[PDB]
């Protein structure tokens, strides 16, 4: 044990968490972002036809 | 008509409101989860 | 060397967070629902 | 009318698919970070 290291590991699970949060959660609104892109496409496309 | 339009068009456009206000809902809720784990280990330390 | 409070914030900080995005995935599903079977509704 | 609706059926469903892989990836991506501390303390044991 060092109060040390332990204390510097849990630092870092709690920093790693949030890290992986926030990347996840721009991916994801990234992602939908692309799909939101694509149906409005779509309403475009059709409407272009009629 | 231009009816179907405007009712498939709200739809799309209340699915992406949703979708947006329960993200922020999300990110602030887990946000305050965070701070408080933070807040524990200073205290901790002092 | 062993703290059983650093141990139990650590647990329900991640306890927290699981029921955060349970809760939020199920609230998020109720609001799309209302607004899916609002569409549906529509017809006619 | 229907060719409408059919294209509004795939959309709920990518966004219904994006939700579901990317939250498999998130809890993928958090496991590996707690099992990372969790063998940290398995190293205490003899």
């Amino acid at each position: 044990q060092w109060s040390e290291e332990v204390e510097r590991k849990l630092k870092e699970f709690v920093r790693r968490h949030q890290e992986i949060t926030q990347e996840t959660l721009h991916e994801y609104a990234q992602k939908l972002g692309l799909n939101q892109q694509a149906i409005e496409q779509f309403f475009r496309e059709f409407e272009q036809r009629k």
